[PDB]
This record gives C-alpha cells, sequence and structure tokens, in this order.
C-alpha cells in the first residue's frame, strides 16, 4: 500500500529518465536503479558524496549507497512508492554529474 | 598482524568497543549507528571519514538516510588487526556525541 | 524582510541566539565557535553545510583549525533576517554535542 | 623564536616551490601565500574544501580559510615557522588539484 506512484516498469517516461543517467543499471521489475561509482581513492570518493549528502539532503531523496575506500555502490528508489520516481533519476542525474568531475 | 579468532589480544580490544559484533570466523566486527535524520548521520560520518584517512584505515559502510551500516576489517589480512578496533572506538566515541 | 536595528523582533530573536553579538547597525550577528581539534570543528561544519545548502542560507565562516568565526547576515537584504537567526540556532545546537 | 625554520623571502627554494602554485599570490616578506577559489555554487565550494579537509587532517597542516557561498578565501602559512615551509605549497597544490575538478 505505498501512498506514492511509481514509475512502471518499461513504461515510456521511466525509459526517457533513463537515457539521461544511461550507465546506471534498471533492476528486475525496474523497482531501482543501481550504480557502482569508482575513484582514484578515499579523498576524491569522499569529495563526491560530500557533493551527494548537500543535494540529497536539499531535496530530502537519500542515496542507499555502501562505500568502501574508493568505491560507491549505490542503489536508487523511493520507499514511499516501492519503486522508482522521478527523484530517483534527479538524484541519479546530479551524482553522474559530481562524478564526471573526477 | 592479523587477530586470530578468540585471541587473548581480540577479546580484550572487543571489550573496548562493546557494541560491536565478531562476525563469523571473527572476520570482521559490525556496528549498526542510527541517527536523528541524514544530517546527523552525515555529521557523523564526516569525522569519520577524516579520521579514516588519517590513519588510512576506512570502514565499509553502508548509509541510508539516518543510519550507517558498518562492518570493520583489514583488507590486507583477511580478518582484524588493531586498526579496525581503533577505528570502531573512534567511531563509538564519535556517535556519543549524538 | 529586513529587521531594522533594535526592533522588537530582533531583539525577541536574538534571545533565543544568545552566545552571538550584534554587530554594528546591527547588520549581523557573530559568534566563534571553538572545539577540540579540527577533526570536531569539520564535524561541526559538516552538518552547518547541509542546513545551509536545504535552506539556501549560507554562513561567511572562517575556519582555522579548531575555530569557526562566523558572521551571519542576508546578502540581498543589506542587514539580518529571520533565516540568520535560524541558522544562528541550527549552528548553536550543532555545536552542543561537543 | 619561532621552532621551525621558514622559507626565507625570495629563496630560490621558495620560488621553486611558488612555481609549481602560480596562480597563489604571495604576501608582503613572503610569509604567506593566498589564493580565492571560485565555484558556480556552495555545493561545488563545500565538494572542493572537503576533500581539502581530508588532506588537511592526514598530513596535520590546516588552511586559514573564509567562505562565503561559492567563494573560499585561503591563506596558508605555518605558524610554527612565523612564515612559509615546504608543506604551505603542498596544501597548496593538492587545493590547486582538487579545484581543477570544477
Amino acid at each position: 500500500m505505498a501512498p506514492l506512484a511509481r514509475l512502471a516498469a518499461n513504461s515510456a517516461r521511466l525509459l526517457q529518465l533513463h537515457k539521461t543517467v544511461p550507465q546506471w543499471h534498471l533492476t528486475d521489475g525496474h523497482l531501482s536503479i543501481k550504480r557502482k561509482f569508482q575513484f582514484s581513492d578515499f579523498n576524491e570518493a569522499w569529495g563526491f558524496m560530500s557533493r551527494v549528502a548537500l543535494y540529497a539532503d536539499k531535496v530530502d531523496h537519500h542515496p542507499n549507497w555502501y562505500n568502501v575506500y574508493n568505491t560507491v555502490d549505490v542503489e536508487l528508489s523511493t520507499h514511499d512508492a516501492a519503486g522508482l520516481t522521478e527523484k530517483d533519476f534527479a538524484l541519479a542525474k546530479f551524482m553522474d554529474d559530481a562524478a564526471k568531475n573526477f
């Protein structure tokens, strides 16, 4: 009984959004998106995570992320929708842009 | 130097960080930290990040909003070292503030 | 809306953040925070950074190791607004943890 | 009575180090170096400061920095030397590299 509408698997809109973040992979049932970000070291990884943290608390939409030294393993979905919303793709896009710097 | 499962030093170190859970084979220690919100969790993580890069010893941590799910082990040792307990302790102290 | 020097609202807000010092013309409020070390100061600043970008209201802060010398004012207002006192309060609360 | 030796003003070594960080400016008496870093927004500035913070606590050598939204105004010197040392230029260089990303 998720209070929010999720983007339906393979919906034209979902796919139009995915196209903007092509290095993320859609998960089974299209219920989330995943990307493992790789940096040279922890210092770079934290620099990246820092910008995402600011964005996340500003839009109040947070990554499920697993950091191990130079690696940041990320899965995005909207809990209140039990799946993907526009906020996940907007978060993925910001993350992609912040990582592009490295 | 790798700490053997149930070794005297491991058990002694573990007493300094009693909220941590020894894992199968004593290959790692785990603690899940919980805060009021992400802002608090990030303030916590920020202090740990600084410590981690200073001593060059890094957590395996999974953050979701207000929680930080942490597993510590020495990657080059295939088990626990002193550095893991030292990090666990720094993390405990940083968490106390909240 | 810009708070006029010595206005009733300014003085009332100032009571919620008594460690802050009103500046000449009541154009800003200042507080210098002190911590044990940089690690603590950075943990403090990190929480404030998150708050600041959330509400889109930023401190004028000068950090040297363990100290954070802070002046707050609303750049578009040429003086103090509610947002400055709200930020001052968030900063006070973040500092309390240390 | 500074416990540490500072690099003498105009010393060949000072100048050889300054050459590596050409956008920093030497201060009167060559007692410090200064650079005002400019970013697009606070989010970028904090991303930058974050990496420098990690470096600073690792080498235990900290900037005197004044952040105002998208701007980071920095002055580096070694207090225990009452002037510049190699650590200031190594810090400036790291800062330059972290900022280059933006």
